[PDB]
């Protein structure tokens, strides 16, 4: 579109898909392997907080082989790091994604259930591997034809830390708003595999719907959307909430009732919302880990632990210049060179 697309001589042919925060992404053929493929062309240099996004979405991807992840197929750059100014990282093309999907249909219990055990699939690859996801929501979850699904975008993945989880009630977040666990809002930096689970019940919710659940419209308004749906924390829940500020805050609020699952989705299958209030359990010490998801009823007939694989070896950028961040970012990509 008149910004500059410059990835010959092994790709041809390009069409304008989408763009975003990150950039843009077009479609373009492997005159080497084939087919089509997906390229976008990342612009990060200029800013810690672009190159810090791009060098965990080039790391991680590089790192992961999995079906329910989208992989990295190859990654063009200028040959020295003071001619490199953009990045184009090529990956399998996907026909839509799960947010698009939702806006013109309507899904069966039977798309759900499949596209849930993917999702679960690959996270448990990701979890396996010490990885957080930390964005999960429908537009990262890229979809095909013949509903194969992959899981995009890890440029807020961070490694697992449970011991420096802590942090002050009301504290800032970058991650997507509606799909934010309440413990966010209250005392957690989103540094433990609860904090994706949670999203993930999110996104089952929004599959049964086709409309988000708690659509908070600014920061708080997020924890009081969760809070009117689950009703008021228990006794045992607000005892374990660490922060003063957070446990005064609960303990000042009207009681609520908890809104039934069943009032709310009337027409989904009863081992669905058993899974997804297992999913969206309030205290993140009681919230089902991935592997018990896999293993739940509603998932039964695609439940195979042996067709579930694991990463190899877990993994083992704050405050680091962009510059440094730069020179990390040529390191990690002179493979495809
Ligand atoms: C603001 C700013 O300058 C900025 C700069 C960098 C930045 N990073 C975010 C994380 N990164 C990503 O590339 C994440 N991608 C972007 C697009 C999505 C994706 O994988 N789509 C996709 C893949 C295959 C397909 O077949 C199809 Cl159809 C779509 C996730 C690195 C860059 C964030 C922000």
């Amino acid at each position: 579109r008149g910004q500059v697309f410059d990835v010959g001589p092994r790709y041809t042919n390009l069409s304008y898909i989408g763009e975003g925060a990150y950039g843009m992404v077009c479609s373009a053929y492997d005159n080497l392997n084939k087919v089509r493929v997906a390229i976008k062309k990342i612009s990060p240099f200029e800013h810690q907080t672009y190159c810090q996004r791009t060098l965990r979405e080039i790391k991680i991807l590089l790192r992961f082989r999995h079906e329910n992840i989208i992989g990295i197929n190859d990654i063009i750059r200028a040959p020295t790091i003071e001619q490199m100014k953009d990045v184009y990282i090529v990956q399998d093309l996907m026909e839509t994604d799960l947010y698009k999907l939702l806006k013109t249909q309507h899904l069966s219990n039977d798309h759900i259930c499949y596209f849930l055990y993917q999702i679960l699939r690959g996270l448990k690859y990701i979890h396996s591997a010490n990885v957080l996801h930390r964005d999960l929501k429908p537009s990262n979850l890229l979809l095909n034809t013949t509903c194969d699904l992959k899981i995009c975008d890890f440029g807020l993945a961070r490694v697992a830390d449970p011991d420096h989880d802590h942090t002050g009630f009301l504290t800032e977040y970058v991650a997507t708003r509606w799909y934010r666990a309440p413990e966010i809002m209250l005392n957690s930096k989103g540094y433990t595999k609860s904090i994706d689970i949670w999203s993930v019940g999110c996104i089952l919710a929004e599959m049964l719907s086709n409309r988000p659940i708690f659509p908070g419209k600014h920061y708080l308004d997020q924890l009081n959307h969760i809070l009117g749906i689950l009703g008021s924390p228990s006794q045992e829940d607000l005892n374990c909430i660490i922060n003063l500020k957070a446990r005064n805050y609960l303990l000042s609020l009207p009681h609520k009732n908890k809104v039934p699952w069943n009032r709310l989705f009337p027409n989904a299958d009863s081992k669905a919302l058993d899974l997804l209030d297992k999913m969206l359990t309030f205290n993140p010490h009681k919230r089902i880990e991935v592997e018990q998801a896999l293993a739940h009823p509603y998932l039964e007939q695609y439940y195979d632990p042996s067709d579930e694989p694991i990463a190899e070896a877990p993994f083992k950028l704050d405050d680091l210049p962009k510059e440094k961040l730069k020179e990390l970012i040529f390191e990690e990509t002179a493979r495809f060179q």
